[PDB]
């Protein structure tokens, strides 16, 4: 008799759920590689120390870093604090008025509000995804688009055969033969699940067909720093194409590089071509579209959250903040590849039988970002989740490397060498 | 030819755009009685002593109070925080399971996750809104409802002619008139814009009415603490209904009582009738709608805002600090109640003419909460920006009290009297 009976219980994120089971696994060997959240040598959560150094700031001076409700679009500092990361110091775009910035909810946040803001403003573009992706990004799609009435479309990014390559020259065919002024979603760098990117050559092939086709860029860079290790050349794809007068969005997330996951702060990017016909006419297309990505946040959360903002917009305007921030991203993505180099010299030492048609392990050196796509079968991660307690997604044997320590790396290599004796690859 | 081309702007909220303006504005007697938001004796923003404490402790100790993705449907103890104070402290309705807690993006986020939530899982049934309501509230219902497909419907609120109180007979006639299972939304307390309440006696009519036709509550609790100056006192017409067996939704901000507004915390409840036939039956249901609520949010913001949550739960789960925050929104509703009135003081010492066939200014002492409607009409809101800079929404001249002080109230009175001589009311 109650209106609510027989409410479906939802499964739990495949992805989020790891740390729940996880923190409640009592092994005191468990191990933690589902959810890309940086960790130290310990194995434990890190505050960037251009972080601790934000926090004491703001959190000596409440007069100023204030809690009333921030403008709309964020606060002024904020954004061209994300500009600066994402675009580059006083940048062509912004120069022309091209840029329409909007604070937003870290990454997803950001991509929620620029997916509905396309969905709106071209309702027949047709929306693209990379054959592998962000499984957030179909759930993400599904609210503002449905699914049902509106499916999303896909473009060749890995081989059809598994192997651990992008099959570009199917990725140019599928991007050239769309219908123009078609949406294709891009990770800007470190390509989440596959850890395999564009090149800097495959991006500048794209560029001509994007020109082309007037197809839209919307990248999703939530890894910037975690590629190269360097800012400007993760970027590398987003300023190509808007110094080519492509027209993109980028959904921009601080979770990962600032470590601020909990404080969801990100800002959501529209960077038209600049042809309106004067940098005023410009600017005020930008301000609409600032305006639309606002109202459409209004009716959602009304603005977005301080604590976040504040942290970035110290950082970034800070000289000596700014070098110590870029220095603990380096620091970071250094450890990564150091778990990267371990894990694989305690695999190849026990000469361990490695998936694909090669059965070896190499790709967990040539990986870019926080993870590897290991190749182990969902039989593999539950196996290694029950007689271990490592914690692996199992859609791909996706491996969050940080979980990664000196302490338990060898631990890792014995799972995994135990599990695939156990169940060889077909 | 940007695909962007012709983007329309939107115009800024018409609340929120009035600290903007205000912010601009170089007079140096300018009043802010826009936005509804705390402001202390010189008229400043004021830091709750509780929520310096509570700040205090959480940037002490970044290890403790880390910026890891929280739970997500949020800290254990700041849902326990939520529900002890919107239900108070082990509640009949949390020992039968009945409460089923989601934090969200403060009161906004909580309706739009909240809206979505029922219009999901109860599509056929129809949503009344009261015939004066927070015009966000449109908003919110049109992104999940569409407006225009599925239209929202009224309950009658105040009377036809415009005097401040509720035509109550109508009310009722109202609530029982619609279809069985129809969803209502109420202001818990201090109902905005008007100021106007059911009393405890309306809402123990209305409470067999909500029985008889099994309707569903949906309160918007932003103002415990606001309106008799007493917490438990505040949530009375939640806590009766859930008492009596209603089945209600909360969707509870900490913006006002708790000075949060950037922040961006609050709570969404759903509490179901508790029939599903034992404790544990009724906690799998309640775990079941909190697993809907998340996969929500998952799509939308993927979880959410730690800092408001740590400040929330740090207060009240600490006996000096609980007490400290009561007395603490006891001292904010006592300086509104002395702005009420010192201003009607100023304006009965002119003998300024006032609206309604009273022509009174009484209201202003009566007006529950932190507004009052005034009745000062579009032209008068017009000439008090133009002429005095005193900034008041435009819709039935909603004044926030909050932003009078000692220094500037005969100011405002001064002003009022010029714009309502010059312009006399009809
Ligand atoms: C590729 C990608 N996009 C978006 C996100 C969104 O994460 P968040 O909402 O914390 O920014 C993430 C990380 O989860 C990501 O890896
Ligand atoms: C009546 C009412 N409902 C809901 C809200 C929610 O505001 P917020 O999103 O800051 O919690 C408020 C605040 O403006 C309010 O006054």
């Amino acid at each position: 008799m109650s209106v609510f009976s027989g409410f479906p219980a939802s499964p739990p994120d495949a992805i989020l759920n790891l740390t729940v089971l996880y923190n409640a696994d009592t092994n005191p060997k468990k191990v933690n590689l589902g959810v890309g959240a940086y960790r130290d040598e310990s194995g434990k959560p890190w505050i960037l120390p251009a972080v601790k150094e934000a926090e004491a700031i703001i959190s000596s001076d409440l007069s100023k870093y204030n809690k009333e409700y921030p403008p709309v679009a964020g606060f002024p500092l904020f954004l061209e604090a994300a500009q600066f990361l994402m675009f580059g110091k006083d940048s062509k775009a912004a120069q022309e008025g091209r840029i329409a910035s909007c604070q937003s909810l870290s990454g997803t946040g950001s991509l929620h509000i620029g997916f509905e803001f396309l969905h709106l403003w071209m309702p027949k573009a047709e929306f693209y995804m990379p054959s592998t992706t962000w499984p957030n990004h179909y759930g993400i799609y599904d609210k503002v688009f449905n699914k049902l009435k509106v499916p999303y479309k896909e473009y060749t990014y890995l081989r059809k055969d598994g192997e651990l390559e992008i099959d570009f020259s199917n990725t140019k065919k599928d991007i050239q033969s769309a219908p123009e002024k078609s949406i294709f979603l891009f990770h800007a760098c470190a390509h989440n699940p596959s850890g395999i990117d564009f090149t800097e050559a495959q991006w500048k092939e794209l560029l001509p067909i994007m020109k082309e086709k007037k197809h839209i860029a919307f990248f999703d860079s939530a890894y910037q720093g975690f590629a190269t290790g360097s800012f400007e050349a993760d970027a590398f794809a987003v300023r190509m194409f808007v110094d080519a007068g492509v027209e993109v969005l980028v959904a921009q997330s601080f979770s990962k590089n600032f470590g601020l996951y909990g404080e969801r702060i990100g800002c959501l990017h529209v960077v038209h071509a600049g042809v309106e016909g004067s940098v005023e006419k410009n600017k005020a297309l930008s301000a609409a579209m600032v305006s639309g990505m606002t109202l459409q946040i209004r009716k959602t959360w009304s603005m977005s959250a301080i604590h976040g903002a504040y942290i970035v917009q110290v950082i970034v305007h800070d000289k000596r903040l700014l070098q110590m921030f870029y220095d603990n991203v380096k620091e970071m993505s250094a450890r990564i590849h150091r778990m990267r180099s371990l894990l694989h010299a305690s695999l190849a030492k026990r000469k361990t039988p490695g998936p694909g048609s090669k059965g070896t392990w190499d790709h967990i050196l040539t990986a870019i970002g926080m993870f590897t796509f290991t190749g182990l079968t969902p039989e593999h991660v539950d196996y290694l989740k029950e007689k271990w307690s490592i914690y692996l997604v199992k859609a791909g044997g996706r491996m969050s490397m940080c979980g990664l320590t000196e302490s338990n790396c060898d631990y890792v290599a014995e799972a995994i060498h135990d599990a695939v004796t156990k169940l060889p690859f077909k």
